[PDB]
């Protein structure tokens, strides 16, 4: 049982944050983007989002229903059959080239344009866009590799290669520097491959494609320990003519094993023995140099973006599911006539606790969308000058910034706001004849591949501000407070804002302090520790706030020059939701800073039979 | 051993040195029940839960029952009735049953935790196994002949439904539709299609189920003060010797696809359709059927929050002994080092906050069901805490949708963290937290929703009861603050029993106000559900706080040992509480204190 059309899109929320709210349509008609007007922006947003409705999103069901199948004997899975024409709907469209260079056969476009598009996906069938990654990750290689290895990634990313990404080990799974799957440098110059990876998103995708490229980190003979020692290696599934690209013999990497999981069941999660069966696993070193963990980081970044962006589109289809639930069951009767129980029922949205409910879903769901978005007007050099007037070193570094974010808040943010979508429908959201239940176990996962909420936080904390010296988190900074600074329709959102940045400047200025008095009580870092998680989610709600205020203050603007309609009630919304968030949000942060200026020890200090 | 990971030491430490329910044990009603006793039936059942009630966890749920249309029937998967068989056999679907219908007289309190331990294992098993017990409210309801009825279903061990909801009603059962018409032998037809129906049909479990059904006379009033309550049963039988007759007119016609609790039948059932009449007899044979029913709501809301409570607890101990062997990074005090040693993952800080947030959590809900249940009996409670039975019992009243609401929702919430602990491989199947969490995502639905329970919280445990009950509480709260080195512990509390005064204050303000301007009242409702939260945060705290308090105690009289490491637990975590938990309800007065109607007043099509 299931809802075949699950899939609820929201182009226009999209367009409204890249053309009103961020002006990416600066860029279009110029520079890298010459070739690409808004028009035709808008054209694709709409083609990939009826597409994603309609052909990608009927197999969703289907792909939890009926999962895949592992034979142990050809170490290869069977896909069901509905999937894979999903897939096919998908290459048949060129979906898996989205922001693909131009040299590799993409249409350039501004990284926030590229997200948008693949946000559909993501929302409609997430396991789809995984297994669709390749071309972006022949990209990737590309980039990195010898002029040879070039040659190879364009004809993987025309050919339309899978990919994987192959790092995790049973033992080395956040600590990555742990793993042990070593190389083994033959005459010839290219390496063998030796040892077990485990938890391997698309592995093996049954027929999909012709070949398989996996990015392998392994150590080298010899090599030192820690993330520092490994290399990085190219192992395709089959040997191919480097020249024509046709493929030939097998190499020597096998899936072992597929895991039984909560959701994202037809995302074949894998066991990967390289170099166990008799047959070397054969790699060539990327770049032809020895630098694994910053090369891979490349595809991390990337990764994380996507599951970040993923929980964001499941929240936003889960929203619009249940608010569509809500205004047609009709329950109970309204409030001001709770004691006639005579009275006329009404639908649920006329009573306030619902209301709370949608709100709170609206906000997150259309915040998180700002997130993501403002965080990829980062991503190029081009659109950071043009929106934002920053050089491409600092933009580079509040991308950075704002990655964790966008994937530890957004993940845990999504699966947190899911619960209110699923309690909208009343009982009828515990059945999988509606679709909340498989949001809710699909998006599970997205606070936990790609790096733990807390290796987010400690990302977001140790690398991102202090080895930034704070410049990213100033420059962000300094946007909220000039927002503050500026009509005094907003002047009570302005204030509750205000209040926040304080909250969040005094949370940094507390956990920088612990981190001071670690040069002295070494112990004082766990408060660092203690504290990360909650810092990042609230630095997470602030800037959601911040970006929901600015919605309003476009929608203020639009629905002063005259908006009927549609667009009238739509930019009502967007000033009902900076509202809420504000007062019913934003003022928690205020507890929250007062708890992590009293972190203390204790916990730390309790022997652990005491748990 | 098994997924389930039982924690009767907590229980214990609870029943007897926190809430002294050993004093009324060998006395009165509890005159043959003894300390000692009650402790080997934890123990009994917790390990009865751990293996063959554990046993079929996985199973119900990777092999769930089947509808056959061909009979109107369900099929359980073998291993799952093995267990309800070892339940059966061991006589523990008569727990807390009344002597006269073959129970072992026991406090509340003890038959709470007895059931927690099947609630962790499978709580379907629980489910399917309340036919006694439905008995014994029949019993009470029923005229003298329908007492006999009841009896001879109690020993007989027949199953049970409670029929209340309708496509058209859930939270509003006064909507229900479905008839009632009287016969000239002076029972009814009942005609009518119910939804949602647990247990409505249990395979060959039991020789006849006993369906509790709500339904309105031809020709009676609207609302739920209409609504009678019928006694359907599956099969007729024999008045007097309980022999099993012609088939009833009853049938269950689909199963419903859930997301978890799959080993639960989730049951369409239709009455009088098939062609054959479900006949019910009214029970008690006056009309009075939505207080009847809810004798019955207020043991499903009881047990529906125990079970989330219970459900937390086994999620916390598997996450526990996880953390305690999982090897990943380096000490971070030796973050620089790239050399360090590795070390277990309870040395990093986030992961002993998640631990103790899912402690803390788990054995202040734990206090909570159990400080309820002292209420339950009108002996226990003037024993422990000296209260008449008339404030017990709106006592008792008032705390129910605290174990509902409150328990069901941070359940759910906090086993987030259990997962968590686990990192990739919490998103396996090989794990039980991912059943554990799909299992519990139904405790914040059924039995009322969480914002059904914070309504009744406010306007009937509350307002209806002119804050009497609360009052009883808050002064209790009250004068454990006024009593060392629980000082800063007993300030926090302080603050957030001022927090939720002010809370209250507001609602009833906002009520109040409505006599003048009606949409004043939907402030009330905006803010019902927060505050229901803030109130079982507080309970936590203070319950917490004084498990801290009572571990200074024996740990002063020189407690060694695991007993040590046990107390020690307790005063990291109500302090650990106190400071990370309770802070937040301040800035949850104040925005209750600013509620506005801005997202009343929006149209429905900006949303
Ligand atoms: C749009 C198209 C895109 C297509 C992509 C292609 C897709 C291919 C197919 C895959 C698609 C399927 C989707 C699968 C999604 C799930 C993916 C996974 O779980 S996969 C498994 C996911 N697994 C994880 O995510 C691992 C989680 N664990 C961590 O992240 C740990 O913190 C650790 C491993 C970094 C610690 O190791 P430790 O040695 O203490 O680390 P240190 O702090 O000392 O840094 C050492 C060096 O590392 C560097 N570098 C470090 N940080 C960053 C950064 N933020 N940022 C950048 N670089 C960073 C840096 O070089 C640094 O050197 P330096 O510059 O300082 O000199
Ligand atoms: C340990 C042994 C246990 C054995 C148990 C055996 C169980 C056998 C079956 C086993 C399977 C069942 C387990 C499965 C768990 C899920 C079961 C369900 O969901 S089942 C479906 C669960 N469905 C639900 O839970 C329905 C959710 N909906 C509600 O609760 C609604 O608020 C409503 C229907 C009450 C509103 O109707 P509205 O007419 O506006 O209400 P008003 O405010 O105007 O009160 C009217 C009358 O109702 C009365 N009364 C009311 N409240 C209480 C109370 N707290 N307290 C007491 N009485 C209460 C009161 O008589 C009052 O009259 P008065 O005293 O004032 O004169
Ligand atoms: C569905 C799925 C798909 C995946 N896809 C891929 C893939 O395609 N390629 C790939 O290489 N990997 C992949 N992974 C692996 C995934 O990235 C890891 O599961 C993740 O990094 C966590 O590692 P772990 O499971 O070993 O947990 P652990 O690292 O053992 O973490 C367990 C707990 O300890 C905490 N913890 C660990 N270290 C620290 C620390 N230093 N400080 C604080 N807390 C800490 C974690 O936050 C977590 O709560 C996938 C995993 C899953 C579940
Ligand atoms: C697994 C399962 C087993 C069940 N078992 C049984 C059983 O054995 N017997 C039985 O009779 N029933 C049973 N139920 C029914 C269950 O109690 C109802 O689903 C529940 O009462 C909610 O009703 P509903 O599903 O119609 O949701 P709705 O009442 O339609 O609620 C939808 C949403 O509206 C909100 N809402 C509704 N009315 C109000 C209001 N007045 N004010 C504010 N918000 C409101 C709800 O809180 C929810 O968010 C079961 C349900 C499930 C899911
Ligand atoms: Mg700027
Ligand atoms: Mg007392």
């Amino acid at each position: 049982r299931g809802s075949m059309s699950h899939y609820k899109s929201n182009v226009r929320d999209q367009v409204f944050n890249l053309f009103e709210v961020f002006g990416v349509d600066k860029v279009l008609g110029a520079d890298k983007f010459s070739d690409l007007d808004a028009d035709t922006a808008r054209e694709m947003l709409t083609e990939i989002a009826r597409l994603a409705e309609g052909p990608i999103a009927e197999s969703f069901v289907e792909g939890d229903r009926n999962p895949p199948v592992f034979d142990p004997e050809t170490h290869t899975v069977t896909l069901p059959e509905g999937f894979k024409k999903s897939m096919r709907a998908l290459f048949d469209g060129g979906w898996d080239k989205v922001g693909l260079a131009e040299h590799l056969g993409g249409i350039p476009m501004p990284r926030a344009l590229q997200w948008a598009l693949i946000e559909h996906i993501l929302g409609a069938n997430p396991a789809a866009y995984m297994y669709a990654m390749g071309p972006g990750m022949s990209e990737i290689f590309y980039n990195n590799g010898t002029d040879e290895q070039k040659k190879w990634a364009t004809i993987a990313a025309e050919r339309g290669w899978g990919a994987t990404m192959v790092l995790t080990e049973p033992d080395a799974g956040s600590d990555v520097g742990a793993g042990r799957t070593k190389a083994v440098q033959q005459p010839d110059g290219t390496w063998h491959i030796e040892g077990v990876k485990r938890f391997i998103t698309s592995a093996d995708s049954d027929d999909l494609f012709e070949n398989i490229m996996h990015l392998v980190l392994a150590r080298p003979e010899g090599a030192g320990p820690g993330t520092k020692g490994l290399s990085l290696f190219f192992v395709p599934k089959f040997h191919f003519d480097h020249e024509t690209g046709e493929i030939g013999e097998r190499n020597g990497v096998f899936v072992t094993n597929v895991e039984h999981k909560m959701g994202l069941k037809v995302s074949a999660t894998c066991e990967l023995s390289l170099g166990q069966h008799g047959i070397p696993a054969v790699g060539w070193l990327v770049g032809e140099v020895h630098n694994g963990i910053a090369q891979m980081f490349d595809v991390i970044e990337q990764a994380r973006m996507m599951v970040g962006t993923k929980a964001i589109a499941t929240l936003s289809t889960g929203y619009l599911n249940a608010l569509e639930y809500a205004k047609e069951r009709v329950q109970g009767a309204d409030m001001t006539q709770m004691t006639d129980k005579t009275a006329p029922r009404v639908t649920i949205t006329h009573h306030p606790d619902v209301r709370r409910s949608l709100m709170t879903q609206k906000a997150y769901a259309e915040g998180l969308r700002a997130i993501y978005l403002y965080t990829a007007t980062f991503q190029d050099a081009e659109v950071a000058q043009a929106v934002h007037g920053v050089d491409g070193d600092l933009a580079a570094r509040v991308n950075d910034l704002l990655l964790p974010i966008v994937k530890g808040f957004g993940s845990e943010t999504a699966y947190a706001k899911l619960t209110e979508s699923l309690q909208t429908l009343g009982g009828s959201g515990f059945l999988q004849d509606y679709p909340i239940e498989q949001y809710i176990r699909d998006s599970k996962i997205d606070s936990l591949y790609a790096g733990t909420t807390a290796i987010q936080a400690q990302d977001f904390f140790f690398r991102k501000i202090i080895r930034d010296k704070g410049q990213a988190l100033a420059y962000v900074a300094g946007e909220i407070e000039q927002f503050i600074k500026n009509n005094g329709r907003l002047k009570t959102e302005r204030e509750l804002l205000a209040t926040a940045l304080a909250d969040v400047q005094g949370m940094a200025a507390s956990l920088t302090g612990y981190l001071m008095a670690a040069q002295e009580d070494a112990a004082s870092i766990y408060k660092v520790g203690l504290g990360s998680v909650r810092f990042l989610m609230a630095v997470g709600d602030l800037l959601s706030g911040w970006l929901l205020a600015r919605q309003a203050a476009v929608a203020i603007e639009k629905l002063d020059a005259g908006a009927t309609g549609a667009d009238k009630s739509f930019y009502e919304g967007k000033i009902a939701a900076a509202s809420f968030f504000a007062k019913n949000m934003l003022p928690l942060l205020t507890s929250t800073r007062q708890i992590i200026e009293n972190l203390d020890n204790d916990v730390m200090e309790l022997d652990e039979a005491a748990f």
